[PDB]
């Protein structure tokens, strides 16, 4: 059962923006996602603390980045809050609907892309390196589901059957013919050192 949407309107001029605009710093997605993930973690870490029992999907609070040459993958993952089908769906596209406004002045004439985080738009990011992203994502208790698009106007979201998490995120980003450097061992751990260095939970760079 795939389900198809559009993104509103104000998105998909984002993430058209995002595809087109000549900008070689490309880098700054993995801060952009890092911190999604970092957000993700905090916000389980509290809501746990009136409710311990909302740890039961898992009490390792981490992140992993996952390099893969075969498949020519990036993931990011964590077992942070994770979100539920609204999520996906509504919630997270309503409120983007408006970091994107901002955010889209601010270019015209001075802000430079590097400053798409400041807006809470920085997941689409991933657009600078990745041809598809697709997101998996399990929280307590909904079930686990797929998010996916390769930008284009629409997104589809199914329910996932691929390996059970626990509760948390995946992001997959499937990346473009010549961004394969963000596969690079080195380049990772550059990326990592110089832009996400103070994160406050253990990062796993996962070797092939
Ligand atoms: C309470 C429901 N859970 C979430 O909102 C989550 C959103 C994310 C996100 C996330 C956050 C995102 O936006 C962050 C900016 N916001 C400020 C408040 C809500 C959205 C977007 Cl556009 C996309 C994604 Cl996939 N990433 C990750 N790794 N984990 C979670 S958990």
């Amino acid at each position: 059962e795939v389900e198809t949407f559009a993104f509103q309107a104000e998105i998909a001029q984002l993430m058209s923006l995002i595809i087109n605009t000549f900008y070689s710093n490309k880098e700054i997605f993995l801060r952009e996602l890092i911190s999604n993930s970092s957000d993700a973690l905090d916000k389980i870490r509290y809501e746990s603390l009136t409710d311990p029992s909302k740890l039961d999907s898992g009490k390792e609070l981490h992140i992993n980045l996952i390099p893969n040459k075969q498949d020519r993958t990036l993931t990011i993952v964590d077992t942070g809050i994770g979100m539920t089908k609204a999520d996906l769906i509504n919630n997270l596209g309503t409120i983007a609907k408006s970091g994107t406004k901002a955010f889209m002045e601010a270019l015209q004439a001075g802000a430079d892309i590097s400053m798409i985080g400041q807006f809470g738009v920085g997941f689409y990011s991933a657009y600078l390196v990745a041809e598809k992203v697709t997101v998996i994502t399990k929280h307590n208790d909904d079930e686990q589901y797929a998010w996916e698009s390769s930008a284009g106007g629409s997104f589809t979201v199914r329910t996932d059957t691929g390996e059970p998490m626990g509760r948390g995120t995946k992001v997959i980003l499937h990346l473009k013919e010549d961004q394969t450097e963000y596969l690079e061992e080195r380049r990772i751990k550059e990326i990592v050192k110089k832009h996400s260095q103070f994160i406050g939970y253990p990062i796993t760079l996962f070797v092939e």
